[PDB]
C-alpha cells in the first residue's frame, strides 16, 4: 500500500480506501463489517468512510461497534461521516447550521469516537447559504468535533465560493471532495474541478470507482441474481443502467474488458488502477460486500505497470469521454 496527500493537506491517505455505501446493514452485516474492516486494515487501508444516510444511521452504528470490538489506535487511522439525509423532516435534511451540527454530535456517537476525522457536506443545498454551511463547520473544528471538512459532487462554483468565504470571513476552508470517478464518469475530476487542483489544493476521495460494479464485466451478459443491481430497493439504479445510455456505456465495457485480456489484467484491475493513474485522485474508495472482492480488489496494485500512457490513450479512444480542458482565445 502507497499513501497520498490529501489535497494540498498533510493528512495522508491510502491510496486505496473502504466506504459502506449500500452494503453495511445489509449485504454486509455487523460480523462482517469486522472481518472486512480488519481486512483492509491490515493491507494498509487507513481511511473508512461512511454517512449519515446510509440505512438511517444503521451503516456508523455498524462501523462504531466494529471499531470498538477491533480497538484500533485511533491516531492509525481516518473516519468520516457525510451529512445531508438525516431523517424526512424539514430540520433533519440539508446543510443548515442546526442540521449539520446535529448530526455530527449523532455521527460521533454511533462510530463511538471523540472526533471525526473527515466530515463532508454529502450534497449541496441550494436552500443554505454556503456561508452558513461554512460557519457550522468552523465551530466544529474549533469544539475539536472534526479535523477536516468538505463536500460531495458539488460543482466548481459551489466550492470556489465556500473557499472565498472561508477567506472573507476567517473561517476554515474545505480540503477535500468526494465525487464519483470511474471510467465511464469523469465530468467533474478532469473537466469542472481542473481550476480548483492548482487554485485551492483540493483532494478527492472518489466514489463508486467500478461504477457500482459495472466496471467488474460482470454484468456482460445479464444481470447476477448475488449483484448489487438485482438487490431489493435498488430497482432505481437497476433502471438507469437500462436506459439507452447506460447500455451504450455497457457496450464500452465489452471493448474496455477486450482491452484488460489483451494485458493480461482483470477489467476490474484496470478499472481500479486507471482512478489512481490520475494525480489529483487522493485515494480510491473501495466497495465490497463480501471479504472475496475485498481481496480482489486489493490484488489490483500489483499490477500498476500494466497501465501505461498508450493504455490510458486506447481507453480514451474507446469511451470518448475525455472532458475539454480549460478554452483559450
Ligand atoms: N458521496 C457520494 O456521493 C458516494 C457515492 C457512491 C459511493 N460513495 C463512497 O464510495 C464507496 C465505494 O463506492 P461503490 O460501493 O459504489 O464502489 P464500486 O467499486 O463502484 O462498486 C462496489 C460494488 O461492486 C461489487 N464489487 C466490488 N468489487 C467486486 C469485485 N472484485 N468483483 C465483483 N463485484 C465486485 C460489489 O457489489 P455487489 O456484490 O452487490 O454486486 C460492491 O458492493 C462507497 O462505499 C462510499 O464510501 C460515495
Amino acid at each position: 500500500m502507497e499513501y497520498r496527500r490529501l489535497g494540498k493537506s498533510g493528512l495522508k491517505v491510502s491510496e486505496f480506501s473502504f466506504g459502506s455505501w449500500v452494503t453495511f446493514g445489509k449485504q454486509v452485516d455487523g460480523g462482517d463489517a469486522k472481518t472486512l474492516m480488519q481486512a483492509a486494515y491490515d493491507a494498509g487501508i487507513n481511511f473508512f468512510d461512511n454517512a449519515e444516510g446510509y440505512e438511517q444511521g444503521n451503516s456508523e452504528a455498524l462501523m462504531g461497534a466494529a471499531l470498538k470490538e477491533l480497538g484500533w489506535d485511533r491516531d492509525s487511522y481516518i473516519v468520516s461521516s457525510k451529512v445531508f439525509w438525516g431523517g424526512s423532516k424539514p430540520t433533519q435534511k440539508g446543510l443548515s447550521r442546526k442540521h449539520v451540527t446535529d448530526a455530527c454530535n449523532a455521527a460521533l456517537k454511533r462510530l463511538q469516537v471523540d472526533y471525526l476525522d473527515l466530515y463532508f457536506c454529502h450534497r449541496p443545498d441550494v436552500d443554505t447559504p454556503i456561508e452558513e454551511t461554512v460557519r457550522a463547520m468552523d465551530a466544529l473544528i474549533t469544539q475539536g468535533k472534526i479535523l477536516y471538512w468538505g463536500t460531495s459532487e458539488w460543482n466548481a462554483q459551489q466550492l470556489t465560493e465556500a473557499y472565498g468565504v472561508a477567506r472573507a470571513y476567517g473561517l476554515t476552508p474545505p480540503t477535500m471532495e468526494q465525487p464519483q470517478y470511474n471510467i465511464l464518469e469523469r465530468r467533474k475530476v478532469e473537466g469542472d474541478f481542473l481550476p480548483l487542483y492548482e487554485l485551492f489544493g483540493l483532494g478527492t476521495t472518489i466514489w463508486s470507482p467500478l461504477a457500482s460494479g459495472i466496471l467488474t464485466g460482470k454484468y456482460l451478459e445479464g444481470i447476477p441474481n448475488d449483484s448489487r443491481l438485482n438487490l431489493p430497493g435498488y430497482e432505481w439504479l437497476k433502471e438507469r443502467w437500462s436506459t439507452p445510455d447506460g447500455r451504450e456505456k455497457q457496450a464500452q465495457v465489452r471493448e474496455l474488458a477486450d482491452l484488460a485480456k489483451e494485458l493480461g489484467i482483470s477489467l476490474t484491475h484496470l478499472s481500479l488502477l486507471w482512478c489512481l493513474a490520475n494525480p489529483h485522485v487522493s485515494t480510491v474508495i473501495l466497495g465490497a460486500s463480501r471479504l472475496s472482492q475485498l481481496e480482489d480488489n486489493l490484488a489490483a496494485l500489483a499490477h500498476k505497470d500494466k497501465v501505461t500512457p498508450e493504455v490510458m490513450a486506447r481507453i480514451d479512444e474507446i469511451v470518448g469521454n475525455k472532458p475539454a480542458g480549460p478554452q483559450r482565445f
